[PDB]
């Protein structure tokens, strides 16, 4: 009899962590940091709903393809949702210059206010109502983009247009016009009389003469003619003037950029649901509680950081061991109010008291190390949506290499952080147990025999009063020194 | 007499590793991970040979400059080899719009099948044979690109061309045509009669009128006229139609894109050799066995990862120490079946038995740590070839900064990994030796005297039977306890 | 009496370092590595002054807007300083094609030599003096760009111009011309007679017909006409020829690129001062001594590496503890010639001698670890200035994401390096103290009692002669063995 042991926590847990050295090492306590689930819905962003384009494309919406709903209310939006291949684009076929730049401008835009600038009924000198085509049905009749006017000769005359708009607003105006490319010479005269036409646009920044390119082309949604659209931003106190002798597709409405800020054009097939998040991905939404996730790289909002991994587990507590009679042999399921502690074994004592002078000091630096690593990735790379046309392959791939490039880097960083500080977390516990022992060993010196398993046996009488002497760094050799010098002489001369 | 020592491996090796702390530290065992050699040849890629353009440029090949060999067999290729400054490009001088994009499309292309679409002999209404020039010799005569036709007025007439090709294939067609820019008004009429011409191309995606730009230019390979080429991809079930009144350089053959996949345009001066690899660089080929290399950044195939370093050496074993009588003093050349072990010294014994209960457990986590680091760079940045024209300097440099940017990062990563896990590999060995000792010390307690060099001297009689008691965690104090309590009393009272 | 203690340095220092584990840990010795100050001036770069554009823009300078000073001396420059929004650009309004590419070419250019190529007085057939406008005042009169000529019909005639320059220099020539876009048909005839004009330019690389685009535009600095400029580099032994029938803005002077090399276009509002640096930022200059700084990302010269941090402190020495009687309790302010050492306490001795066999060996690997980390970031990402026009937003943001992307990475790297090697630096010190103890313990074995605080008490007589026996790894048990075996028997049998 008359013993004392130094040991560590153990418990029912089976959570598993990894290090540089070892795979799958069971631990008392561990915290997962990788979000891997999503809700498959398309939610609003902290109260603010997305602009859902339905089966339409940004060009369809802006130009007002008869198939796409105007947004009469002038709403703000948190992001824009476009299908992967929308069906309602340029219903009348053609091209839309610097389209992918316009889309990129939408990503920093949060609210438009549509405003009339040239009212459709103000083109006295031309036919403002025959410009419709079979390619643009609204309710089965022939129609046309709501937001632009296809001007056509009135009375076999086409008087040269010169018209101007002064932008008297505080905001930037986004303005869109177009020019018509007929398929033969006979049709050019049929529509605009003058055989040779142009479309001129002037602002202080932009000067452009546009000319009708007549070619023989396949049928797209029915026609072989084409229509090419342009666009520009008109700054406040600047004016724009158009002049043409034909082929001019004039704007009726402009778009007040009224709210800039964080936004995005997400490509997704989903539709809206009565729901809200702090983090949206194209395939659903994320419970942004954990610091990392692997659901999708193109997440927007207040999001955890994306890493290409399948799990990522911090270690916070000991390894998990029975495990009897001191630390050399494992940990004590019977310790519960700490991680490292002791075991009494006295004339009166039972055992199992914890040294939270070093257990709090360890839960101290552990949960302080824990989100100091979470915060050291606050600067991590968050990817951003961009699009490129068929003649921009090189930089599309430059952009791809760049975004995958950083994601691989930050993934490497994330993993190496966990593996390394895992190994240092466990290496800490051991040294903590191992110093508990020593704090006892350098108190009880002569008066006890090191038993080689992690316990000491007393060359004196202990009492419970004094077994707090050793826990508290209190025990003093002299007051039990003589009683021990006695008995060790007697084992020396025992049986 | 009556001793036992705890010591470690040492041997003839002189391999040197580095850490954060120290340079050039000799070790028992080490493994190099940096490939630094190449074979200076240009080999096939795992059975599949490269398309070697010889003295020609991608434009020369595609257009079929009379100097460049057609590839009649329609071969597939693993990569494309272009000289740094080929001599057979546009032999007739001009430009080739979105050339560097076309080159980039080749990088994802593995096989072409050339196919006739407008047979040279089907232009009844024009002269299909006078379009040759002194700038394009084949066998010293005047000639011209094999794959396009220089159409010229037949009989002082040039009837307006309108011709169409429906792409009835499953594959994408790559199609190339051109327009002629004469040097004076008199020559334009000399060749095409009509003073004012155009070249119109239509597909469902592309609409383009092209117009002859007459200027006065220097002589390039003899001429002052110019020729500008265009190109487009015609998707299946789409058609293309050309129409012109002159200056039209019509396609004869199109290129079926038949195999897409991994490929590349390597710039190299070398030529092919009877040889094969899994990794090709522009300056030769690589024995892809090791995980890193430093031969060249633009390597293709199944390649080790490029890092800008001169050596990179993993440490796997101990430091390298004579080194006599226990671990405090160095390692034992005489231990051979392990890394850590013991030394007998008995009434019968010699010494030098290894504790492979902790030597296998160390060769365990070492070669497991070894390629866990190799695999943690499986996601590393691999650079990709791209080209940019003289007006694309900014993004050419963006691309350069990006690729050097990641290579510096990954090089830093690679080195810090080795240095750090080197320091933890050696720090492991020491703690392994140092725990061998303790496993012995906590067995033999009273019955032996710690000699301070790493050995114990027995206060009892040992025998070989029992010196496996201490190796095997077997030795039990009581069965030799009385014989020791005897003698230590007698040194206490000896001489 | 008769003692000896093992302890460590401590001193007046209050410098604070951080690790993964703990914040704000005081240390004996530490070195700051983050430059955070600048001088707010704009200095020369190692003797070589910047080209200060004052209120002008690169286009103003090159074209020689009457408001911008020519640089008659043909100076070289280390960098170029442009205000954020200069006031002297195209005073005559228009555009300047591939402007941001030209600016990028300046960044690799260090010296121009302006040279006449078409002397203003050599246009016999046209009016070379009426081309001035109210938009370009010099000293209040009407004027025009010094470096180009606005050619205007002489005598209601405009004979077709064809003029050529052979570049007979070793250097690349930078050449700039322009074309005039009038506001109405009547003005085009007023200035150039011929109603329909063109501007043709030929080199071996460039072929271009330019055509006057007449539109109705707002007034910029007074006018509604516009002027569009072009530019090209003419390589040596190549020639260029222009021809026009009107609207031609002809070059007078060209720019010999005479010195290429490292340079930059810094945007800054500052002006020059009598001052020099090795590192310039847009907001001032940097004492490039430390390895990292956080003043500004766009620093040029021989600069420390930019990291987005507020402090970065290496730990080099111990923690900072009174701290009495051995290492278990703290460090000794009284040790001064080392970091770890001893304390005598003898029949004659006082104490406090240092073991610089392990103190030099620690100042060894510490200052070797110190700039091995500084040198492991020698490859770090240095950002580079680039500009993009309003239709290049996507790649402008690609470039921004890329540069912030690497800066976040390298900042993470920098911090993790310090935190981790800080923790290993302190963890070293402790193990160094802790091995000092042991080197003593395994010498003095039986002959001393471990006192549990870090000191030993001698079972024999020591003398100063022998207390170097223990410092020097010299002390040998036998020569004091008998005197100790005596007294320990007497404590066993003492009071
Ligand atoms: C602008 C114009 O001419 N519109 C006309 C269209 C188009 O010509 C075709 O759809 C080809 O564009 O043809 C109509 O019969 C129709 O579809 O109602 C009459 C209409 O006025
Ligand atoms: C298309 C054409 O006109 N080809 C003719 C060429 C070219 O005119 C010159 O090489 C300048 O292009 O001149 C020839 O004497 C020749 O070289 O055989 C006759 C030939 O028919
Ligand atoms: C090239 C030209 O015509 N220059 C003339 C200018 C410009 O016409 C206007 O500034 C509009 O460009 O007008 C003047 O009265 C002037 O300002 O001295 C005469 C001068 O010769």
């Amino acid at each position: 009899g008359d013993r004392i042991c130094i040991g560590y926590h153990a418990n029912n847990s089976t959570t598993q962590v990894d290090t540089i050295m070892e795979k799958n090492v069971t631990v008392t306590h561990a915290q997962d940091i990788l979000e891997k689930e999503h809700n498959g819905r398309l939610c609003s962003l902290k109260g603010v709903k997305p602009l859902i384009l339905k089966n339409c494309s940004v060009a369809g919406w802006l130009l007002g393809n008869p198939m796409c709903d105007e947004f009469l209310n002038a709403p703000e939006w948190s992001y824009i949702v476009e299908k992967d291949r929308p069906s309602n684009g340029l219903c009348y076929p053609g091209t839309f210059n610097y389209y992918e730049e316009l889309k990129h401008l939408m990503s920093s835009t949060n609210q438009f206010e549509k405003i009339q600038i040239f009212p459709r009924s103000s083109w006295s000198n031309h036919d403002a109502s025959s410009g419709v085509s079979s390619a643009c049905p609204y309710n089965g009749r022939s129609s046309f983009f709501r937001n632009v006017v296809w001007l056509i000769k009135k009375n076999n005359v086409y008087r040269t247009i010169t018209r101007t708009y002064n932008n008297t607003n505080i905001e930037d105006l986004l303005i869109i016009w177009g020019i018509h490319h007929p398929n033969n010479a006979a049709e050019q005269i049929k529509l605009y009389q003058n055989p040779s036409t142009y479309v001129s646009v002037g602002t202080s920044t932009l000067n452009q003469r546009s000319i009708p390119e007549i070619a023989t082309r396949p049928k797209v949604n029915g026609l072989s003619s084409r229509m090419e659209f342009f666009w520009t931003i008109l700054r406040p106190n600047d004016s724009i003037t158009f002049e043409s002798t034909g082929n001019f597709i004039a704007p009726e409405y402009a778009y007040k950029i009224v709210k800039k800020g964080d936004s995005a054009i997400m490509k997704s097939e989903l539709s809206y649901s009565n729901c809200d998040t702090k983090c949206q991905t194209p395939v659903g939404a994320i419970n942004s509680s954990m610091p990392f996730h692997n659901v999708h790289p193109f997440a927007i909002g207040e999001c955890p950081k994306y890493v290409k991994l399948k799990k990522l587990v911090l270690a916070t507590g000991l390894r998990n061991i029975g495990a009897i009679a001191g630390f050399i042999e494992g940990g004590w399921q019977g310790m519960v109010d700490g991680w490292y502690g002791y075991h009494h074994s006295n004339e009166q004592g039972s055992g199992y008291a914890a040294d939270k002078e070093s257990t709090q000091k360890a839960v101290d630096g552990i949960t302080n190390k824990v989100n100091s690593i979470i915060s050291k990735m606050n600067s991590q790379f968050e990817a951003v949506g961009k699009e490129f046309n068929n003649l921009e392959r090189r930089i599309e791939n430059l952009n791809k290499k760049m975004e995958d490039g950083f994601i691989d880097v930050w993934t490497y960083n994330a993993e190496l952080l966990v593996l390394m500080e895992n190994e240092r977390t466990l290496d800490l516990h051991d040294s903590n147990v191992k110093n508990l022992y020593d704090k006892v060993r350098r108190q009880l010196r002569d008066n006890a025999k090191e038993l080689g398993n992690g316990c000491f046996e007393f060359y004196h009488r202990c009492d419970n009063k004094c077994m707090e002497s050793v826990r508290n760094g209190t025990y003093d050799y002299p007051q039990y020194s003589e009683e021990s010098r006695l008995k060790r002489e007697e084992i020396d001369s025992g049986l």
